[PDB]
């Protein structure tokens, strides 16, 4: 079980709505990133596509809005991050999203 895997689990079925870890809300979603960039130092690759796969579900779903505050909030924490991995995992998430932004959405 990855990070988000067992996030999901202390919180039934997957819910219709971008989820991370089964977390819909705004509040609830950056409550999770924070856990888990200040306290992981060697992120799982598992989770890092889990959160490539919620951010492409917020542009399905049109919530440019809310995708534009949580790349923005991972950005941050990020690269305040002391470990070189985060970096390299938050380039690694823009680089994905953009992948499916250019091939599904014409951007």
């Amino acid at each position: 079980k990855s990070f988000f895997d067992k996030k999901r689990s202390e919180r039934g079925f997957r819910p219709a709505a971008p989820n991370l870890a089964g977390a819909v809300e705004f509040s609830d979603v950056k409550t999770l990133l924070k856990e888990w960039i200040t306290t992981i130092s060697d992120p799982m690759e598992e989770d890092i596509l889990q959160v490539v796969r919620y951010c492409t579900d917020l542009i399905e779903e049109k919530d440019l809005e809310k995708l534009d505050l949580v790349i923005k909030y991972m950005k941050r924490l990020m690269q305040q991050s002391v470990e070189s991995v985060w970096n390299m995992a938050f380039d690694f998430i823009l680089d994905n999203v953009q992948v499916v932004l250019q091939q599904t959405y014409g951007s």
